[PDB]
């Protein structure tokens, strides 16, 4: 059986724009990468370095971490960053998504799963896009046809979560081969979110005996420029080998997409704000081999 396979994929954003800023200066470990970038590592407890600057924008390091799996699994940290301008507007949070004040519970995790799962599912286009290897390179579109051809199609299921102890949330995404592959190794593809969300209900802090849209706008915003993220989700795509596994045939697999969710306080127009925002930290890919 392949041993576990890491990858590190992400995008540098303009935290105002949302649009790729193709100019900025990134690092990863120690080599050059470009704004959209996805590299093969090796497993290190240490992580990776990211480093990111761009002119007119505040610079970001972050570490990255590989979230382990298993023998013929593939685990991707799936990296946003947003970089903000020197000249927005921003309202900083009470206390930064560093403090360990900002991280959740499981039971906190429970009431935001169902509309985590609801924002983090892939849409109609992203799963045509997978299915068809629209943003695949040449080598993984004519892999991925190959495996569709002895697979017959693929099936992706509903999406459900799994709170974990932690506080994270999995996004369950079943995906099933219409025939299972017998003694041949699959291209397959994977999604995942960039971006925050609001999973759970923006409440006034300390209110007097629902929240305007205005204010819960302006609180995903800023949000998002605190973790250095764009404020919604934009979904991209991967394809990743499942090598043969003798005497077993492929069925399918499952997507694992790692929600990770904050807690900040923002002052917006005098009063102060709390609210829940949940962000993709990985995406895994589980074969399912059948005896």
């Amino acid at each position: 059986p392949a041993e576990a396979k890491y990858y590190i994929a992400g995008t540098i954003t303009d935290a105002t724009t949302g649009q790729e800023l193709t100019t900025a200066k990134v690092t990863l470990g120690d080599k050059s990468v470009t704004s959209s970038f996805n590299e093969q590592v090796n497993y290190k407890a240490e992580g990776y370095a990211l480093v990111v600057s761009a002119d007119g924008y505040y610079p970001v390091k972050r570490q990255v971490y590989l979230n382990q799996v298993s023998d013929g699994q593939t685990s991707v940290a799936t990296v946003n960053v947003a970089l903000v301008s020197v000249e927005a507007a921003v309202i900083p949070p009470v206390v930064p998504p560093t403090d360990p004040e900002t991280d959740i519970n499981e039971g906190e995790a429970t009431k935001v799963a169902d509309k985590a799962v609801e924002v983090a599912k892939p849409s109609e286009s992203t799963v045509t896009d997978m299915l068809a290897g629209t943003t695949a390179t040449p080598e993984e579109k004519k892999a991925l046809d190959e495996t569709l051809e002895m697979a017959g199609g693929m099936k992706v299921g509903e999406t459900t979560p799994e709170v974990l102890a932690d506080g994270s949330i999995l996004a369950i995404t079943p995906v099933k081969f219409t025939n299972p592959i017998q003694d041949a190794p699959a291209m397959v593809p994977y999604f995942y979110n960039e971006g925050c969300e609001l999973t759970g209900d923006v409440k006034e802090v300390a209110a007097p005996v629902a929240v305007a849209a205005d204010i819960q706008k302006a609180f995903l915003s800023n949000a998002a420029k605190a973790l250095n993220m764009n404020a919604g989700f934009v979904q991209k795509i991967g394809y990743t080998r499942i090598s043969v596994l003798n005497g077993y045939s492929i069925l399918g697999y499952t997507i694992k997409g790692q929600l990770v969710s904050k807690k900040l306080t923002f002052l917006i127009s005098g009063k102060y704000y709390e609210g829940i925002v949940s962000y993709q930290k990985s995406v895994m890919i589980y074969p399912n081999y059948y005896s």
